[PDB]
């Protein structure tokens, strides 16, 4: 089993460049079936889910040329076949397929082994019922077609808007979502189909209305960066970097992220789309409350926290998402770090230096913290069950290479 081994201390300096949002390829791939031409997408991840998009395209007859970071894709011989669950089983958002099809052929038969609800409930607004006949389910709108209709989410759901979103374009009438997602990639979805002809507007906000059309062309898109990713990097470039530009990264979508940083004294200038973080000194200690988009992402509470060790006093880090995401706190204590925790607060008391330790990545995230807290401790530090830390951050241990940190695979 491979492990991180990381000798702290160096100051890190270079460039680094974020990789394409996951969250939104596997809904820009799939939503390319509507067109009626080729589609290009720029900067996309090289992940195993794209991959795996990829074969399903070209299983139903789409043609998908890969290079660089870019994927061509000619959606013009796709036929209406049924999905076999055997190949969809180990996706993500497998169902984003779900309103790509329906606008497509007005129908699709998904193989079958609940949150896909407000799914059905919305394409049931749009006079597309669901058949169920032994281990399948077959989405089928009427034969009029899919028709626009006025939906409220009960619950804010970023694959709901999405899917509802994706079947509305290319539908007959104007279909109003209410209490909708605003998360980044909502937006990344809707560029790409008013790029390709569609009428969307007010995407973005909580109140998104599509004018239905009858035919889509082809467009080429550019990914989002991984806002994720992103302010992962900009957390560890603050903490022991000297000098790094973190390039590919939309200020825009850190919104919350950035003010916090601010807050303490971190120091950068922002020009384009990079962010060139300086060296810092005496930062102050703020506290963490997360909240949906465009509130603080969960997803980055614990890549913050060893920065926050760096700054100088007391705070508190409370996850009004996930009430118990606390598996980092143990382990950075064995790092001789003053975090605690009590309830679902987060206590923690920057300013004294770290000591390199054996520590175990929980989950993804949490061992995005293991990592920056390596690179300051003094000393070594190794990071076992790693293995979802390199799918999460593609070429990471590349990438902190080239940042001039000895961080190094070892497979033991």
């Amino acid at each position: 089993m491979r492990k991180i081994v990381i000798n702290g201390g160096l100051p890190l300096q270079g460039e680094i460049t974020i990789s394409g949002a996951k969250n939104s390829v596997v809904a820009l791939i799939p939503a390319i079936i509507l067109a009626d031409d080729v589609v290009t997408l720029d900067c996309v991840p090289d992940i195993s889910d794209v991959a795996s998009l990829v074969e399903i395209m070209e299983l139903m007859g789409a043609t998908v040329k890969r290079y660089d970071d870019v994927l061509e894709i000619d959606p013009r011989g796709v036929q209406n076949i049924p999905m076999p669950y055997g190949k969809i089983n180990s996706l993500r958002a497998s169902y984003y397929f779900y309103g790509s099809l329906l606008g497509r052929f007005g129908e699709a038969t998904v193989g079958l082994p609940r949150p896909i609800d407000l799914h059905l409930k919305a394409f049931e607004a749009m006079g597309a019922t669901a058949s169920y006949e032994g281990d399948n389910m077959k989405l089928s709108a009427k034969d009029t077609g899919l028709h626009g209709a006025s939906i409220y989410m009960d619950t804010v759901s970023v694959g709901a808007t999405i899917n509802t979103m994706i079947a509305a374009v290319k539908a007959n009438g104007r279909t109003i979502i209410e209490n909708a997602a605003r998360e980044p990639e909502i937006i990344d979805v809707a560029t790409l189909l008013n790029n390709m002809g569609a009428h969307i507007r007010g995407a973005g906000t909580n109140i998104i209305i599509i004018d239905g059309v009858e035919r889509l062309h082809g467009t080429r898109h550019q990914v989002i960066p991984d806002r994720i990713e992103a302010g992962t990097y900009i957390s560890l470039a603050a903490a022991v970097g000297k000098g790094i530009r973190i390039n590919n990264v939309l200020y825009e979508h850190l919104e919350g992220f950035i003010a916090k940083l601010e807050e303490m004294g971190v120091r950068m200038t922002v020009s384009e789309d990079s962010i060139f973080v300086e060296e810092q000194s005496n930062l102050k200690a703020i506290n963490i409350k997360t909240a949906p988009y465009p509130g603080f992402a969960t997803d980055l509470q614990q890549p913050l926290t060893p920065l926050l060790l760096r700054a100088n006093g007391r705070g508190t880090i409370v996850d009004t998402i996930y009430e118990k995401r606390v598996n980092h706190v143990f382990e950075l204590a064995k790092m001789d770090a003053d975090i605690s925790t009590t309830n679902g607060h987060i206590l923690y008391t920057g300013g004294r230096d770290l000591r390199g330790a054996s520590v175990k990545a929980t989950d993804l995230r949490a061992g995005a913290a293991l990592v920056i807290a390596g690179l300051m401790a003094e000393g070594k530090t190794e990071i076992t069950n790693i293995e979802f830390i390199l799918r999460g951050y593609s070429d990471i241990i590349e990438k902190l290479r080239n940042l001039g940190a000895d961080i190094r695979l070892v497979e033991d």
